[PDB]
Protein backbone atom coordinates (compact mmCIF):
# COMPACT_ATOMS: atom_id res chain seq x y z
CA UNK A 1 0.00 0.00 0.00
CA UNK A 2 1.97 2.87 -1.28
CA UNK A 3 -0.30 6.45 -0.31
CA UNK A 4 0.23 10.11 -0.62
CA UNK A 5 -1.99 11.95 0.98
CA UNK A 6 -2.96 15.70 -0.20
CA UNK A 7 -5.21 18.36 0.91
CA UNK A 8 -5.35 22.04 1.49
CA UNK A 9 -3.51 23.49 5.00
CA UNK A 10 -6.08 22.42 8.08
CA UNK A 11 -8.00 19.09 5.51
CA UNK A 12 -6.54 16.84 8.29
CA UNK A 13 -4.21 14.64 6.42
CA UNK A 14 -2.43 13.95 9.96
CA UNK A 15 -5.55 13.02 12.09
CA UNK A 16 -6.57 10.67 8.88
CA UNK A 17 -2.71 9.46 8.71
CA UNK A 18 -2.63 8.33 12.20
CA UNK A 19 -5.64 5.76 11.73
CA UNK A 20 -4.32 4.44 8.90
CA UNK A 21 -1.06 4.08 10.34
CA UNK A 22 -2.52 2.05 13.58
CA UNK A 23 -4.83 0.01 10.85
CA UNK A 24 -2.36 -1.07 8.52
CA UNK A 25 0.88 -0.39 9.97
CA UNK A 26 2.45 1.40 6.99
CA UNK A 27 5.26 4.14 7.75
CA UNK A 28 3.72 7.53 8.24
CA UNK A 29 6.15 10.06 6.15
CA UNK A 30 5.36 13.25 7.16
CA UNK A 31 7.46 16.26 5.43
CA UNK A 32 5.78 18.71 8.18
CA UNK A 33 6.79 16.68 11.46
CA UNK A 34 10.27 16.06 9.68
CA UNK A 35 10.95 19.84 9.03
CA UNK A 36 9.28 20.64 12.61
CA UNK A 37 12.06 17.97 14.80
CA UNK A 38 14.85 19.77 12.14
CA UNK A 39 13.67 22.69 14.02
CA UNK A 40 13.51 22.15 17.41
CA UNK A 41 16.83 20.52 16.95
CA UNK A 42 17.94 23.51 14.84
CA UNK A 43 20.40 21.53 12.58
CA UNK A 44 21.50 23.14 10.05
CA UNK A 45 18.82 21.40 7.39
CA UNK A 46 16.37 23.15 10.06
CA UNK A 47 17.26 26.50 9.96
CA UNK A 48 16.98 26.78 5.98
CA UNK A 49 13.68 25.33 6.18
CA UNK A 50 12.55 27.85 9.07
CA UNK A 51 12.42 31.10 7.48
CA UNK A 52 10.24 29.13 4.79
CA UNK A 53 8.11 27.56 7.43
CA UNK A 54 7.73 30.47 9.17
CA UNK A 55 6.14 32.76 6.47
CA UNK A 56 3.81 29.89 5.10
CA UNK A 57 5.98 29.03 2.23
CA UNK A 58 6.83 25.94 0.96
CA UNK A 59 10.83 24.96 1.46
CA UNK A 60 12.38 24.31 -1.66
CA UNK A 61 12.07 21.61 -3.73
CA UNK A 62 16.09 20.40 -3.50
CA UNK A 63 16.27 19.79 -0.15
CA UNK A 64 12.77 18.41 0.47
CA UNK A 65 13.30 15.93 -2.42
CA UNK A 66 16.26 14.93 -1.31
CA UNK A 67 15.50 14.10 2.69
CA UNK A 68 11.73 12.21 1.15
CA UNK A 69 14.22 10.39 -1.40
CA UNK A 70 15.91 8.58 1.43
CA UNK A 71 13.51 8.30 3.97
CA UNK A 72 11.81 6.31 1.53
CA UNK A 73 15.37 4.60 1.43
CA UNK A 74 14.31 2.25 4.46
CA UNK A 75 13.49 -1.01 4.55
CA UNK A 76 10.45 -0.03 6.87
CA UNK A 77 9.02 1.31 3.28
CA UNK A 78 9.16 -2.50 2.05
CA UNK A 79 5.49 -2.71 3.18
CA UNK A 80 4.49 0.29 1.87
CA UNK A 81 4.30 3.86 2.96
CA UNK A 82 2.05 6.91 4.07
CA UNK A 83 3.29 10.02 2.78
CA UNK A 84 1.71 13.06 4.10
CA UNK A 85 2.41 16.74 2.89
CA UNK A 86 4.28 15.27 0.06
CA UNK A 87 4.25 15.89 -2.88
CA UNK A 88 2.93 19.35 -2.81
CA UNK A 89 4.03 20.85 -6.57
CA UNK A 90 4.42 18.71 -10.03
CA UNK A 91 7.77 18.87 -9.64
CA UNK A 92 8.03 16.79 -6.56
CA UNK A 93 5.49 14.34 -7.84
CA UNK A 94 7.72 14.39 -10.96
CA UNK A 95 10.71 13.62 -9.25
CA UNK A 96 8.76 11.08 -7.04
CA UNK A 97 7.35 9.47 -9.78
CA UNK A 98 10.99 8.35 -11.24
CA UNK A 99 12.31 7.69 -8.04
CA UNK A 100 9.59 5.50 -7.49
CA UNK A 101 9.59 3.94 -10.59
CA UNK A 102 13.54 2.79 -10.12
CA UNK A 103 12.60 1.97 -6.50
CA UNK A 104 9.82 -0.73 -7.58
CA UNK A 105 7.15 0.76 -6.01
CA UNK A 106 4.88 2.75 -7.80
CA UNK A 107 1.52 4.99 -5.84
CA UNK A 108 -1.33 2.86 -5.68
CA UNK A 109 -3.38 6.05 -4.53
CA UNK A 110 -3.29 9.67 -3.89
CA UNK A 111 -6.18 10.49 -1.69
CA UNK A 112 -7.46 14.35 -1.76
CA UNK A 113 -9.37 15.18 1.16
CA UNK A 114 -11.70 18.15 0.06
CA UNK A 115 -13.01 20.99 2.62
CA UNK A 116 -14.55 24.11 1.76
CA UNK A 117 -11.70 27.30 2.41
CA UNK A 118 -13.88 28.85 5.14
CA UNK A 119 -13.70 25.45 7.13
CA UNK A 120 -9.48 25.40 6.70
CA UNK A 121 -9.13 28.70 8.04
CA UNK A 122 -11.11 27.94 11.13
CA UNK A 123 -9.58 24.47 11.46
CA UNK A 124 -6.01 25.93 11.25
CA UNK A 125 -6.57 29.21 13.43
CA UNK A 126 -8.79 27.20 16.09
CA UNK A 127 -6.14 24.13 16.30
CA UNK A 128 -4.74 24.32 19.68
CA UNK A 129 -1.83 21.27 20.90
CA UNK A 130 -0.98 20.06 24.17
CA UNK A 131 2.80 21.53 25.33
CA UNK A 132 3.07 18.47 27.41
CA UNK A 133 2.16 15.25 25.21
CA UNK A 134 1.07 16.87 21.96
CA UNK A 135 -2.38 15.76 21.10
CA UNK A 136 -4.12 17.87 19.25
CA UNK A 137 -7.66 19.85 20.39
CA UNK A 138 -10.00 22.17 17.97
CA UNK A 139 -11.56 24.99 19.91
CA UNK A 140 -14.91 23.96 18.56
CA UNK A 141 -14.57 20.84 16.67
CA UNK A 142 -13.28 18.62 19.55
CA UNK A 143 -12.61 21.21 22.44
CA UNK A 144 -10.57 20.17 25.85
CA UNK A 145 -13.09 19.61 28.95
CA UNK A 146 -11.58 22.73 30.26
CA UNK A 147 -11.03 25.45 28.05
CA UNK A 148 -7.00 25.98 27.79
CA UNK A 149 -5.83 22.36 29.46
CA UNK A 150 -5.61 19.31 28.16
CA UNK A 151 -7.63 16.25 29.62
CA UNK A 152 -4.90 13.85 29.85
CA UNK A 153 -2.46 15.96 31.92
CA UNK A 154 -3.24 19.01 32.77
CA UNK A 155 -1.34 21.11 30.17
CA UNK A 156 -1.43 24.01 28.61
CA UNK A 157 -2.72 24.10 25.24
CA UNK A 158 -1.08 26.60 22.33
CA UNK A 159 -1.62 28.00 19.28
CA UNK A 160 1.10 26.57 16.49
CA UNK A 161 3.09 29.41 15.14
CA UNK A 162 2.08 29.05 11.65
CA UNK A 163 -1.61 28.75 12.77
CA UNK A 164 -2.06 32.69 13.18
CA UNK A 165 -4.42 34.60 10.56
CA UNK A 166 -1.94 35.89 8.51
CA UNK A 167 0.26 32.76 8.03
CA UNK A 168 -2.92 30.53 7.24
CA UNK A 169 -3.59 32.89 4.84
CA UNK A 170 0.06 32.65 2.99
CA UNK A 171 -0.13 28.95 3.79
CA UNK A 172 -3.74 28.56 1.75
CA UNK A 173 -2.49 30.71 -1.20
CA UNK A 174 0.54 29.00 -1.58
CA UNK A 175 -0.79 25.77 -1.59
CA UNK A 176 -3.73 26.70 -3.68
CA UNK A 177 -1.83 27.57 -6.55
CA UNK A 178 0.48 24.45 -6.41
CA UNK A 179 -2.74 22.23 -5.72
CA UNK A 180 -4.33 23.31 -9.12
CA UNK A 181 -1.96 21.52 -11.87
CA UNK A 182 -0.68 18.66 -8.79
CA UNK A 183 -4.17 16.99 -9.01
CA UNK A 184 -4.69 17.53 -12.91
CA UNK A 185 -0.80 15.50 -12.58
CA UNK A 186 -2.23 12.69 -10.33
CA UNK A 187 -5.68 12.30 -12.27
CA UNK A 188 -3.74 11.79 -16.05
CA UNK A 189 -1.75 9.04 -13.67
CA UNK A 190 -5.31 7.42 -12.91
CA UNK A 191 -4.11 6.93 -9.26
CA UNK A 192 -6.60 10.36 -8.04
CA UNK A 193 -9.24 9.96 -5.58
CA UNK A 194 -11.54 12.12 -3.32
CA UNK A 195 -12.61 12.07 -0.28
CA UNK A 196 -14.99 14.55 1.35
CA UNK A 197 -13.16 15.63 4.40
CA UNK A 198 -15.96 17.88 6.07
CA UNK A 199 -17.48 14.98 8.16
CA UNK A 200 -16.92 13.83 11.66
CA UNK A 201 -13.05 12.12 11.56
CA UNK A 202 -14.56 8.49 11.77
CA UNK A 203 -16.75 9.25 8.59
CA UNK A 204 -13.79 10.24 6.73
CA UNK A 205 -11.84 7.59 7.73
CA UNK A 206 -14.49 5.15 6.84
CA UNK A 207 -14.42 6.54 3.20
CA UNK A 208 -10.38 6.31 3.63
CA UNK A 209 -11.17 2.35 4.50
CA UNK A 210 -13.05 1.20 1.41
CA UNK A 211 -10.63 2.98 -0.72
CA UNK A 212 -7.51 1.26 0.98
CA UNK A 213 -9.42 -2.13 1.49
CA UNK A 214 -8.98 -3.62 -1.37
CA UNK A 215 -4.84 -3.17 -0.90
CA UNK A 216 -4.72 -5.26 2.18
N1 LIG B 1 6.46 18.72 0.48
C1 LIG B 1 6.77 19.93 1.04
N2 LIG B 1 7.50 20.86 0.37
C2 LIG B 1 7.85 22.07 0.86
N3 LIG B 1 7.60 22.51 2.07
C3 LIG B 1 6.86 21.69 2.84
C4 LIG B 1 6.45 20.34 2.39
N4 LIG B 1 5.76 19.79 3.41
C5 LIG B 1 5.76 20.67 4.40
N5 LIG B 1 6.39 21.81 4.06
C6 LIG B 1 6.59 23.00 4.87
O1 LIG B 1 6.25 22.67 6.20
C7 LIG B 1 5.16 23.53 6.59
C8 LIG B 1 4.20 22.76 7.51
O2 LIG B 1 3.75 21.68 6.72
P1 LIG B 1 2.22 21.07 6.80
O3 LIG B 1 1.95 20.76 8.27
O4 LIG B 1 2.39 19.81 5.99
O5 LIG B 1 1.10 22.11 6.50
P2 LIG B 1 -0.44 21.66 6.20
O6 LIG B 1 -0.71 20.92 4.90
O7 LIG B 1 -0.69 23.12 6.20
O8 LIG B 1 -1.81 21.50 7.18
P3 LIG B 1 -1.51 20.95 8.59
O9 LIG B 1 -0.55 19.92 8.15
O10 LIG B 1 -1.17 22.09 9.50
O11 LIG B 1 -2.79 20.19 9.14
P4 LIG B 1 -3.39 18.74 8.78
O12 LIG B 1 -4.04 18.91 7.47
O13 LIG B 1 -2.47 17.64 9.07
O14 LIG B 1 -4.59 18.86 9.86
P5 LIG B 1 -4.82 18.21 11.29
O15 LIG B 1 -5.04 16.78 10.98
O16 LIG B 1 -3.86 18.71 12.31
O17 LIG B 1 -6.24 18.92 11.63
C9 LIG B 1 -6.36 20.33 11.57
C10 LIG B 1 -7.28 20.75 12.65
O18 LIG B 1 -8.62 20.32 12.32
C11 LIG B 1 -9.12 19.41 13.29
N6 LIG B 1 -9.72 18.33 12.50
C12 LIG B 1 -9.12 17.37 11.78
N7 LIG B 1 -10.04 16.59 11.14
C13 LIG B 1 -11.24 17.13 11.43
C14 LIG B 1 -12.62 16.77 11.06
N8 LIG B 1 -12.83 15.73 10.29
N9 LIG B 1 -13.61 17.53 11.59
C15 LIG B 1 -13.36 18.58 12.41
N10 LIG B 1 -12.11 18.98 12.79
C16 LIG B 1 -11.05 18.24 12.33
C17 LIG B 1 -7.94 18.93 14.11
O19 LIG B 1 -8.39 18.63 15.41
C18 LIG B 1 -7.01 20.14 14.06
O20 LIG B 1 -7.42 21.07 15.07
C19 LIG B 1 4.49 23.95 5.26
O21 LIG B 1 3.66 25.10 5.48
C20 LIG B 1 5.71 24.15 4.43
O22 LIG B 1 6.36 25.37 4.88
ZN1 LIG C 1 -1.55 16.58 26.98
Amino acid sequence: MNIVLMGLPGAGKGTQAERIVEKYGIPHISTGDMFRAAMKEETPLGLEAKSYIDKGELVPDEVTIGIVRERLSKSDCERGFLLDGFPRTVAQAEALEELLEEMGRPIDYVINIQVDKEELIARLTGRRICSVCGTTYHLVFNPPKTPGICDKDGGELYQRADDNEETVTKRLEVNMKQTAPLLAFYDSKEVLVNVNGQQDIQDVFADVKVILGGLK
